[PDB]
């Protein structure tokens, strides 16, 4: 009978969770070894342990059928059982699983090992994305130099892994169907536990798209004055290599040439960080300070002992793309970041430490609940702190911003600077998954895979490649997450919900009142707020133990993902910018790109 079975089921779960945590620990150690030191041998060890854990998960899935778990009284027990039924890639036959891991390894190591020749010296051929190419893309205003680095990088990071990417799409699809999802798109979407989630994001995106179009138009206008009309057209998509980022995902690196009020201050603290002797260690210690200032958990000694916070100097290959790692024991949590002393890197440190904090908050949960309420929640945590850190208010307190007068014009400069990171990114992030979903769902023929990518980038972001591409190129894997098989919708979700978290934290901290001109949302610093700290604790400590609306409700009483808060933040910018574009007769919108030939 079922009452007795449910009692035994609870004990089965308790043991199985602990066993999965320990087995995952071992797989994580091997993955860490590889990612911090790419070698054929580390690859082999990583993929071998994953294969073994996959075989165990298959037995676990099979063993859950011995329990009438859908008949149980406990919502909690049923939730855990449901989580253990979901195998993902581990559902594949052993041989196909191994081929998928090999394919994944080939793509991620191709990405991490890209090097290109110096534009001014074709004997010097050891320039990596991080830091060398990224420095040129973010700093050079030589449009031909920029186009050179763009083409070299995309050809090597993108086109070179076409045939591997194709096999990955096939195996990803096969795995999804073995879990009885239509495709990998529905397998990813299942993490949001909401069958209207795509519609909800379309609705929110459509409400913010007008503001994006205004920013796009203004930036295009300013780039024309800088580079001239031979480089940038009034009416066409923006050539993406001029936007300060290899993927045009964020444009804050060209703020100095597009800022609303060039005579008025624009916050860029990198030079002061350098002047005051900041190191990667100091930046992490300051992030730790921020969390503990809010009455959240301090980093444990394992973090300091085992993290990698600067690029190795020993010539090894590694993945430099910044990441946070849970080892699934107690207090073994780590970051791997090739840290540089810049403003944007200070924000990255806070981003990654948000993942760390989450891990620490939920580490007492059962293994299956030791993850984010949804993938977007995980990405949002550290960004809520980065929003504070970026404020003039905070940057003056820590001595990084000197002689700053916050008049109306400085405020618009700062709002615009923020928008170049937070609004511009939204169409970018949506396209990353729209593209992959379309491949996974079998909606695009293989003959059209490259132009289907640039078509989306055109339609949603109004950008295009600097040179003509064709179906001979394959550009999508030039972005880390695409080569590395990391779902990207989490970042779209994060960029919306982080404003709901920020706004609520700010109110709880006494730092935001809509009816008080002294407390605008865009100068809120939650540093030192135990009240904000508490809201985080209430939410993060839940892990994935409840559906994400219940996690949001624990934070601020709401249950709905909403674009209201991000619009509220940028509202003064929207008003100003709409007026400025009219005043300057700025063209809005773009013709269809001709930069991808079929
Ligand atoms: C994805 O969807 C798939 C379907 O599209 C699904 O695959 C199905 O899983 C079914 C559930 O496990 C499975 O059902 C069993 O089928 C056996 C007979 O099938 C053979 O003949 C078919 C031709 O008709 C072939 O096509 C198949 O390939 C098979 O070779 C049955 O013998 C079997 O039965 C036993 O199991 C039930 C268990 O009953 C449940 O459990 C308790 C036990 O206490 C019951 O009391 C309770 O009420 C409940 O019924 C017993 O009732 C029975 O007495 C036997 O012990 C069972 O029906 C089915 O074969 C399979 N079909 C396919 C592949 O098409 C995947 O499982 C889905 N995957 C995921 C990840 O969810
Ligand atoms: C990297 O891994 C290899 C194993 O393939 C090992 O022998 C080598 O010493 C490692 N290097 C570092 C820097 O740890
Ligand atoms: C900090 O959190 C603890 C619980 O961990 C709580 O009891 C205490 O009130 C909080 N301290 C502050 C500074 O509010
Ligand atoms: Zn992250």
């Amino acid at each position: 009978a079922l009452v007795k079975e449910e009692i035994q089921a609870k004990e089965y779960l308790e043991n199985l969770n602990k066993e999965l945590a320990k087995r995952t620990n071992v797989e994580t150690e091997a993955a860490w070894a590889y990612g911090s030191n790419i070698t054929d041998e580390n690859e082999k060890k990583k993929n071998e342990i994953s294969a073994e854990l996959a075989k165990f998960m298959k037995e676990v899935a099979s063993d859950t059928t011995k329990f009438q778990w859908r008949s149980y009284q406990s919502e909690d027990l049923k939730r855990q059982f449901k989580a253990l039924t979901k195998l993902g890639y581990a559902a594949l036959p052993e041989d196909d699983y191994a081929e998928l891991l090999d394919t994944l390894s080939a793509m991620e190591s191709n990405f991490a090992k890209v090097k290109v020749c110096d534009y001014k010296d074709s004997t010097k051929c050891d320039l990596a994305l991080d830091p060398e190419i990224e420095e040129v893309i973010s700093k050079s205003r030589d449009h031909e130099e920029l186009a050179y680095y763009w083409r070299e990088f995309y050809d090597k990071a993108g086109t070179a892994v076409r045939s591997q990417f194709e096999r990955y799409v096939e195996l990803n699809t096969k795995a999804a169907k073995l879990n009885n999802f239509t495709s990998g798109a529905e397998a990813w979407l299942d993490e949001y536990e909401d069958d209207t989630f795509e519609q909800q994001l379309e609705d929110i995106f459509a409400d913010i798209r007008p503001l994006y179009q205004q920013i796009h138009g203004y930036v295009r206008f300013r780039l024309r004055k800088h580079y001239g009309d031979a480089v940038v057209s009034e009416t066409g998509p923006i050539p993406m290599h001029l936007l300060g980022n290899m993927w045009a995902q964020q444009w804050s690196e060209i703020a100095d040439i597009v800022s609303p009020f060039p005579e008025k201050p624009l916050v860029d603290v990198s030079a002061e960080m350098e002047k005051q002797g900041y190191t990667p260690l100091k930046m992490f210690q300051m992030g730790d300070d921020f969390f503990t200032s809010m009455n959240l958990t301090k980093l444990p000694q394992d973090f300091w002992d085992k993290s990698i916070i600067e690029k190795p100097t020993d010539g090894r290959d590694l993945v430099c793309h910044a990441s946070a790692w849970d080892f699934y024991l107690i207090d073994d949590v780590r970051i791997k970041q090739c840290t540089r002393v810049t403003q944007d890197q200070l924000f990255t440190v806070h981003h990654e430490l948000g993942h760390i904090q989450y891990f620490l908050q939920y580490q007492h949960q059962p293994f299956v609940y030791r993850t984010g309420a949804n993938p977007g929640f995980h990405e949002a945590v550290g960004d809520v702190l980065s929003l504070s850190v970026s404020t003039p208010k905070h940057l003056e307190k820590i001595g990084l911003l000197k002689d700053y007068v916050r008049d109306d014009e400085a405020r618009i400069n700062q709002l615009f600077l923020t928008a170049l990171d937070k609004i511009v990114f939204l169409p970018f992030a949506f396209t990353m998954d729209k593209y992959r979903w379309s491949l996974f769902r079998g909606e695009v023929d293989k003959a059209n895979w490259n132009c289907a990518f640039w078509k989306l980038r055109d339609e949603y972001s109004g950008i295009e490649p600097p040179v003509v591409r064709s179906e001979k190129d394959f550009d999508a894997p030039a972005k880390y997450h695409i080569s590395a098989d990391v779902e990207y919708l989490r970042y779209l979700v994060s960029f919306i919900i982080q404003f709901q978290f920020y706004k609520s934290a700010c109110i709880k901290a006494g730092q935001y009142d809509p009816d008080n001109v002294e407390l605008p949302l865009d100068n809120c610093d939650i540093y030192g707020s135990a009240a904000a700290g508490a809201a985080f604790h209430n939410m993060l400590s839940m892990g994935a133990s409840k559906p994400w609306p219940d996690a949001l409700e624990a934070f601020n009483g709401e249950r709905i993902m909403s674009g209201k808060a991000i619009a509220e933040y940028f509202e003064p910018l929207r008003v100003w910018l709409e007026a400025e574009n009219i005043k300057n007769n700025v063209h809005i919108g773009w013709t269809t790109s001709n930069k991808c030939v079929s």
